[PDB]
DNA sequence: AACATTACAAAA
């Protein structure tokens, strides 16, 4: 019967077989995260392992370690749980063989020559293995007796629409015809699974809950691997990406291994395309209609209590903000009424809205859009004003409405982990254990069940979760279709669509879970942020808990690589050719294919099909492909050649195929040697005869092979090699390692040609939503990672909203240095796939389309892990010289500047406006009161800034810049540095800081409160928004602060009815009636109108009655006069003026205070 | 007037 742990009490688990440089590498940076770090820390850690090294047997080494390790701990310990371990791959194959592999690798492991496990030890741990496909291919590999047994034990034989569907499916099974029968088997395999394990949930959660043992616990094993893990019989799993996202079943409910990541570890292979799997899995989100969902919340929150039991300790406090923010918001926009349009143009089309929720918002719509409330006709209509109303519109409604329904989310989240804490203080039962029972009790409490779903897909894709920092990474994107009900004429719905996180926020959130990953591919660490994740981001948020390799690590993975592919001392060598497009030569090629032909246009517009607009792309990919077969051809020693295309020679294009095909034979016939070909050779290709055909083709036939592919028909694991007959290859094969002629004798490629990779954009065909999303979320990623300016972003992102074709997306994307990135990208892994033994022949002839050249000369990065045909491609291009092209660095710091200055714009608008809203909060005024005072603090920063990173550009220059824009006009105008020799200059000097805090006053003031006193010669320099409008402010209003309290007067808190209109009250002497202070830093012009003065003061003598106001100036000149003013800002008399204007309290020639002016002021206090 | 495609996973 099954073995058990006691089967490992005599072995000894400090034997281990010898190890690689990889396992060293491995190990060696793991063991550093534990001393610097934690021991329950997530760590990343890329490893740029290249194919055929040995990564697949390094990572399953790996795995079996930390299987060893945990049965190790187990028998110390003699019930902590077991730690997980995962490997996830994107294919389904990938994951098959890595299973097939570690129980190989579990089988045939040996030590000093003898067997490392013995028969009971290797049964034990290969039961710890577990596999979990898809749901349909779960049912279709359980036998009848297995679900039979399932069904039997527990009362489901007897449902009749269980037992309908089975004997349906079991019927389909015993007749597996031609796979028309099989997408419909597997279609209801599915459907079926869904159902029995629902039922079954739903018996097991009940009293009547079926006590599982022998044959029955076997059987629902089978049935259900997640079972395996939930007892803890396994805890190593082989699963995809999606897969893994979504999760999987066991008797009680869905596990997801999101929400249970502490101490689990992770091995991912092919990691860089992780980040295009998961975009396509977030894109996939179910849309909300926001008038309904916030309707709902509204009047269900009104009333309806939660119990107060101890079970529900302080979950009642955290959602009384939002019940009064639903309560304000539904009275601001009259929510008792429904919505609907009208106007012209208003129903041809519907209107779509986007936002990055930050500072990036574009409309359909070419007017703006209004909100109003009609009481007679008691509806909320949209209009469009032909003639700012800042109340009032549907952009305004549409995000308060998506921040308070993402509000909820996460309030339920909260609510959900305080369920948890409670229920565990009662009963001493995991997180995912309590999840769906505080989930439904909360819902059904506040009669909101609707929500459910929802609620559920939130906790998977934010229960995951150094606030304040700003970036799209854990913001998102929103887009919002506002158009007709379904079935009614007069309303309207807002269908709003969301990424609240990219994949790049996704691994971040693994990481910062507890979860430790290792990433193997040999792109791991690509500077593109589309085809793979933000590593720039991924380090500003993880820090130490990104590994890496030292430089002595990598040299000594060099050094393995070099001994295992030793070239230059066997005599290998590679040719790398770089082919032009020939008219000539096609011409020539196609008029002796139709003689009687009287143009080479007539055969390609008639014979070959092609159509007159299109034969001169047909000319320039055709020939050079051509000519790179004749250079194959004319090789003696060559006998494998594969072609990767950008399309598929399937039958589509047959009458291409011959003219090629005529070609080859002509050649061959030319130089006689035996040519055959292979068109078509694609996915669907490979699951039918299934590539072993090419490869017996070159073991039993003395001939030369063409195979025509593309670069998405070869995947990560395809391996294209053949077994070698050396009869029929001649001398020119080389082995270029020391192994002892290692079980068969295999080789690979040994002539390639490379096309340019074409459509370097993702997109998503699962929906329409889907795609939108997709691209959205490309402009935004290049937005954040600055290879985009926010002006050319959002014209782009206008232009996606609007519905432009594929090719403008493209011509947009091929404007970036991502774009070329991601090319080389492409390059790397087409040629890193093909090198996969170590058998090679005397010349390797890499063909490569011409116009790769001037992009492969602009590779900079360490050659230090390149593969020996990515550095010779790479030479090679660098062989004609150097061409002037312009720093990615430079552009990405103008870029950054440019969106730093706009965000920080667009914030200060939003907060000011926030702020001139009576009443406010107190989360606008400590926004505001923090904002200020770390300018005051930090006017500079060395460092990167964490939590104000959007108040600060990363300048060229220490301490300073310049730039020129209109601070009151269009942000996307900025222009920084050297791009404007001479325009408005933010420094230390121009804020007249060194001549303010001279002054014997102002400096004590500075010192006590740690304001600085100077600037730091820093890379990081506050904005030129902030400069402006907050830095002088807050130094203006600090020297009035000090000066006054330094002639004995009293401040006090300004109430939110007035903020921001006055900055302090002032109390001196104890004068009855109010005061009122408003400073401004140096001399500028009243731009605010004097009847906009006399607005203030009217407004606030309407709730405080009469007082006195001051106007004070900072720093100027203390020669001019002081002033009185009326209500109307006109000179009046002493006697009768209710305004006090101050032009200077310390003069701006030797930081001295205006004595006289304060004896002045005392006098006018005395004088009221 | 730009650019010029295939491939996959979990299903409900």
């Amino acid at each position: 019967m099954n073995v058990s742990i006691e089967e490992f009490t005599h072995f000894d688990f400090q034997l281990v077989p010898e190890p690689s440089p990889l396992d060293l590498v491995i190990t060696e940076s793991l063991k550093n995260h534990i001393e610097v770090n934690g021991v329950k820390s997530g760590a990343l850690l890329p490893l740029p392992f290249q194919t055929g090294i040995g990564k697949t047997y390094t990572a399953l080494n790996f795995l079996l370690q930390q299987m060893l390790e945990q049965v190790r701990s187990e028998l110390k310990e003699e019930k902590k749980s077991k730690r997980l371990l995962y490997y996830v791959t994107d294919s389904v194959d990938n994951v098959v063989s890595a299973k097939a592999d570690l129980l190989k690798l579990i089988e045939k492991q040996t030590v000093k020559g003898e067997p490392r496990f013995t028969l009971e030890q290797q049964e034990y741990l290969k039961a710890q293995i577990v596999h979990l496909p898809n749901q349909s291919e779960q049912l279709l590999q359980c036998s009848d007796a297995v679900l039979n047994d399932v069904l039997i034990g527990f009362n489901l034989n007897a449902e009749r629409d269980v037992q309908a569907e089975w004997s349906a499916i079991s019927g389909l099974r015993r007749h597996a015809s031609n796979p028309e029968v099989k997408i419909s088997l597997n279609r209801q395999a599915g459907y079926f699974y869904r159902n029995l394990i629902d039922r079954l949930q739903k018996k097991q959660k009940g009293a009547d809950r079926v006590l599982l043992s022998g044959s029955l616990l076997a059987s629902v094993e089978t049935l259900l691997p997640g079972e395996k893990i939930r007892n803890g019989s396994a805890h190593v799993a082989f699963l995809t990406t999606s897969k893994f996202l979504k999760g999987f079943h066991n008797t009680r409910s869905r596990y997801s291994p999101l929400r249970d990541l502490s101490g689990a570890v992770l091995i991912i292979d092919e990691i860089d395309k992780q980040n295009q799997v998961i975009l396509s899995e977030l894109c996939k989100q179910q849309a909300q209609d926001l008038i309904w969902a916030i309707r709902t919340l509204r009047a269900n929150f009104r009333d309806h209590q939660l119990e107060s039991s101890p079970r529900y300790d302080k979950i009642e406090d955290l959602f009384e903000p939002l019940r009064e923010r639903l309560e304000e918001f539904g009275t601001n926009w009259n929510l008792a009424f429904a919505f609907n349009t009208e106007g012209a143009n208003l129903n041809e089309r519907p209107v779509r809205l986007f936002s990055d929720r930050s500072f990036t918002h574009v409309s359909s719509a070419t007017h703006k859009l209004s909100l109003k409330s009609d009481f007679l006709r008691r509806k909320n209509l949209i209009f469009s004003d032909e003639k700012i109303e800042k109340h009032g519109l549907l952009t305004r409604f549409v995000n308060e409405a998506d921040v308070i329904y993402q509000w909820f989310l996460g309030t339920m989240r909260k609510a959900v982990f305080q369920y948890w804490e409670n229920v565990r203080g009662l009963e001493i039962r995991s997180l995912e254990g309590t999840f769906q029972e505080a989930v439904q009790s909360l819902l059904t409490h506040f009669n909101l069940q609707e929500f459910e779903s929802a609620v559920y897909e939130s906790f998977d894709t934010r229960g995951l979760r150094l606030s304040s920092s700003k970036s799209y990474h854990h913001t998102g994107l929103k887009l919002v279709e506002v158009a007709h009900n379904q079935g009614t004429r007069d309303t309207v719905n807002c269908k709003a669509s969301f990424l609240n996180t990219s994949p790049s926020g996704v691994l971040a959130d693994m990481v910062d879970a507890g979860a430790v990953i290792l990433g193997i591919s040999a792109t791991a660490r690509a500077d593109t942020v589309i085809h793979n994740f933000d590593f720039k981001y991924l380090n500003e948020r993880l820090g130490n808990k990104l590994l890496s390799l030292s430089r002595e690590q990598k040299q000594r993975v060099n050094n393995y690589y070099h001994s295992r592919r030793n070239y230059k001392d066997n005599g290998v060598v590679l040719t790398v050719k770089y082919l032009n497009s020939r008219d000539a030569f096609l011409d020539a090629l196609l008029e002796e294919y139709k003689p009687e032909a009287r143009s080479s246009h007539f055969i390609l517009n008639h014979y070959l099909g092609i159509a007159e607009s299109e034969q001169a792309f047909v000319r320039s990919w055709l020939s050079k492909l051509l000519a790179s077969i004749k250079a194959f051809i004319s090789s003696p020693d060559n006998r494998y050649m594969l072609s990767l295309l950008n399309r598929t020679l399937d039958t589509t294009r047959q009458n291409i195929n011959d003219f090629i095909q005529f070609c080859c034979d002509k050649w061959a016939k030319e130089f006689n040697v035996k040519t055959k070909t292979f068109f078509g050779v694609n996915a669907d290709w490979m699951r039918l005869v299934g590539y072993d055909e090419i490869s017996k083709h070159l073991n039993t036939e003395l001939g030369k092979v063409v195979v025509f592919s593309t670069y998405a028909s070869m995947g990560a694991g395809k391996n294209p090699d053949y077994a070698v007959n050396l009869a029929l290859e001649g001398e020119s094969l080389i082995s270029v390692a020391d192994v002892t002629y290692s079980t068969q004798l295999r080789s690979d490629i040994d002539s390639i040609y490379l096309e340019k990779p074409t459509q370097l954009l993702l997109s998503d065909d699962y929906s329409h939503t889907a795609n939108q999303l997709c691209q959205f979320h490309q402009i935004l990623s290049l937005q954040e990672n600055g290879e985009l300016s926010p002006k050319s972003a959002e014209n782009w992102c206008r232009q996606q909203l609007m519905g432009m074709s594929r090719e403008r997306s493209l011509q947009q994307y091929h404007q970036t240095s991502d774009y070329q990135s991601a090319v080389r990208k492409y390059i790397e892994q087409a040629v890193g796939r093909a090198g996969r033994t170590s058998l090679k022949r005397k010349q390797i002839l890499l063909f490569v389309d011409s116009g790769l050249k001037e992009i492969l000369a602009e590779e900079s990065r360490d050659p230090s892990l390149f593969s020996h045909e990515y550095v010779a491609l790479v030479n090679k291009a660098k062989s004609a010289g150097k061409s002037i092209v312009e720093d990615r660095a430079v552009r990405r710091l103008f870029n950054l500047a440019q969106r730093n200055n706009k965000d920080g714009m667009l914030s200060i608008k939003a907060l000011v406006h926030r702020l001139h809203n009576q009443p406010a909060s107190k989360s606008d005024i400590q926004e505001w009161q923090d904002i200020r005072t770390q300018l005051l603090r930090y006017p500079t920063v060395a460092f990167q800034p964490e939590r104000f990173n959007r108040l600060y550009l990363q300048s060229m220059t220490k301490g300073y810049y310049r730039y020129q824009g209109n601070l009151d006009g269009d942000p996307n105008s900025f222009e920084f540095f050297d791009r404007v020799p001479y325009g408005d200059m933010v420094s230390e000097e121009d804020c007249s800081l060194a001549t303010l805090v001279q002054n014997q006053y102002v400096r004590p003031w500075f010192e006590r409160k740690g304001f600085a006193c100077s600037w730091q010669k820093e890379a990081n320099v506050m904005t030129p928004i902030m400069f402006t409008n907050i830095y002088k402010g807050a130094l203006g209003e600090q020297a009035v602060e000090a000066v006054l309290t330094a002639f004995d007067f009293t401040f006090e808190e300004v109430p939110n009815s007035i903020y921001e209109r006055f900055d302090n009250r002032v109390i001196f002497a104890g004068i009855e009636q109010p005061i009122w202070l408003d400073s401004k830093y140096w001399k500028h012009e009243g731009n605010e109108s004097s009847e906009g003065y006399s607005s203030k003061i009217a407004l606030v003598e309407e709730e405080f009655g009469p007082s006195k106001f001051i106007y004070v100036n900072a720093l100027g000149d203390t020669s001019k006069p002081i002033r009185y003013l009326n209500s109307c800002f006109v000179e009046t008399s002493p006697q009768l003026a209710k305004v006090i204007e101050i032009p200077a309290l310390i003069d701006d020639s030797n930081a001295d205070t205006n004595r006289t002016a304060v004896q002045e002021l005392i006098k006018w206090l005395h004088h009221s």
